[PDB]
């Protein structure tokens, strides 16, 4: 099974990762989008601090205003780089959600509910990130971690 679970979180929650994101690791986030969603990221960042703010290797926000979208992108320095948007959203309010990050040696790939959803190109080095944070409005369940040789 998945390891370092972390059951039913206070949103927003920013946790400290138990391992390296070597490649071959697996991010395991089960949810529900509440009803009054407008949106939730989560984000993979290097430290916890607030101000300055911790700079998010991975920005995974996905909105739902109108016909509802992903954006992904990257905060360094506390200023956002280019926005990389995926119109094909596997989201939506009041609907369960598994999300799987698989942390590649050259990318992120996500899928949602056992589905393909999109890639993300690294932009800060992925041994950088040792915090695990999620904002906004979403309802997290569990919080699980899997690392490249488990067995």
């Amino acid at each position: 099974n998945l390891q370092n679970i972390i059951y039913n979180p206070v949103i927003p929650y920013v946790g400290t990762i138990p391992d390296q994101l070597d490649p071959g690791t697996l991010i395991v986030i089960c949810g529900h989008v509440p009803s009054d969603a407008d949106r939730f990221q989560v984000d993979l960042q290097n430290g916890s601090s607030v101000k300055p703010r911790a700079d998010v290797a991975f920005h995974f926000n996905p909105r739902f205003k109108r016909a509802g979208c992903i954006v992904c992108n990257t905060l360094i320095n506390e200023k956002w780089g280019r926005e990389e948007i995926t119109y094909d959203t596997p989201f939506k309010r009041e609907k369960s959600f598994e999300i799987v990050i698989m942390v590649l040696k050259d990318k992120f790939q996500v899928a949602v509910n056992g589905k393909h959803t999109l890639l993300y190109g690294h932009r800060i080095g992925p041994e950088k990130i040792d915090t695990l944070g999620i904002y906004g409005k979403v309802n997290i369940h569990s919080i699980g971690f899997s690392g490249p040789s488990s067995g």
